[PDB]
């Protein structure tokens, strides 16, 4: 049996620059990982099956991104003779990231399964191939597949590795579930933010174009943001509902957490420019 990290990510900033006709939004964002997330364990099968043994709450087996990732890799490899006969796996996950919470846990789960099973089945697919397969599963899957903090354009797949400061974060989950489509279809969502350079973006104040909508429509996001902004710079990540505050040291971040009311649903973790997954792969 093998164990594989599946880390969370933050959008240190997130700007919506436009929208293409397929419905998706063009953006400029800065991904960083957290040294914190799910653990996925794999045991190879020889009967060619794929079984997710640990269900994820509210997700059907065949709807689970873990299974979809594994089956997508199995089909691609077999279509091109890269799948040893009988390849399969029993997969289990210890999920720490709230489902749909905003940290991209499902996105990260798919990436880890692609990278791990590519290694275990000895499919030999390249990073570009894996990341290309990941993109069909989710716009956030490629960053996790490629394993480094990155400036992202396109829908999230045009990735330029960068090395942001690995600050400490208090990550809080408001008590509400924000479906990603709700934010992205909101008429008031900024979709005209001017496309700028990484040097302009690295100097300008970091913000999240989705925040004004999240905080306005979901009072529990506004409550959590208001509490944290009294202590440190705080922003929405992804489309929410998750919110994080930035700190320079573990002690400060943990002191604010010790004070935080339970409805923050908070934890503290350090940013990591190298994905714990790719770190464990070395
Ligand atoms: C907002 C971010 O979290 C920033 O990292 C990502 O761009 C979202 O990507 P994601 O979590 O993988 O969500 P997906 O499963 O890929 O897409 C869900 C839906 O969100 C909307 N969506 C997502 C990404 C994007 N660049 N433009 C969009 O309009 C689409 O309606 C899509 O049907
Ligand atoms: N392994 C998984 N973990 C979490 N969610 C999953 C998984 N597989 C499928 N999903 C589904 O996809 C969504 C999870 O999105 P996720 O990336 O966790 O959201 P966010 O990016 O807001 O954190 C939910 O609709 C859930 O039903
Ligand atoms: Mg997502």
């Amino acid at each position: 049996r093998t164990q594989w990290p599946s880390p969370a990510k933050l959008n240190l900033f997130l700007y919506i620059t436009g929208q293409r006709a397929d419905g998706y939004h063009t953006l400029q964002t800065l991904f960083q990982f957290l040294d914190y997330g799910d653990t996925i364990s794999i045991e190879l099968r020889d009967d060619g099956d794929i079984r997710l043994l640990t269900p994820v709450e509210g997700v059907e087996h065949e709807d689970n991104l873990i299974v979809r990732a594994a089956r997508l890799l199995m089909k691609t490899a077999a279509d091109s003779g890269r799948l040893p006969t009988g390849s399969g796996a029993n997969i289990s996950i210890d999920k720490r990231l709230p489902v749909g919470g905003g940290l991209g846990g499902g996105s990260s789960n798919a990436a880890t399964v692609l990278v791990a099973l590519n290694h275990l089945w000895q499919c030999g697919l390249s990073m570009d191939e894996l990341a290309e397969m990941g993109l069909t599963l989710g716009a956030d899957v490629p960053v996790f597949v490629r394993g480094h903090a990155a400036f992202a354009e396109g829908v999230g797949e045009i990735l330029t590795p960068v090395d942001p400061p690995e600050k400490w974060y208090l990550v809080a989950h408001p008590g509400v579930s924000i479906p990603t489509p709700v934010i992205f279809k909101d008429p008031e969502l900024p979709r005209n933010t001017p496309k700028r350079s990484i040097e302009t973006l690295l100097k300008c104040e970091f913000s999240n174009d989705c925040e004004v909508i999240a905080r306005k429509r979901f009072r529990e996001v506004d409550a959590v943001l208001s509490w944290l902004l009294e202590y440190a710079p705080s922003r929405l990540t992804g489309t929410g509902a998750c919110v994080f505050a930035e700190f320079d040291t573990e002690s400060e971040a943990r002191q604010v957490l010790e004070q935080a009311p339970e409805w923050l649903n908070g934890f503290v973790a350090k940013g990591v420019n190298l994905s714990p997954l790719h770190r464990a792969m070395l």
